[PDB]
């Protein structure tokens, strides 16, 4: 409940892609210091 978070791969024009993730909080004050851990393919 508490994120949104959002995640997309492109296509950019050794493919080279471009990623793009975002994100938002649900509630009604601006949160705190946060974490993200990103994993990538191998």
């Amino acid at each position: 409940n508490k994120f949104d978070l959002k995640v997309t791969i492109k296509p950019a024009p050794k493919n080279t892609m471009i990623l793009e993730i975002c994100t938002r909080y649900r509630g009604d004050q601006d949160a705190t210091m946060s974490i993200l851990d990103i994993s990538m393919m191998t």
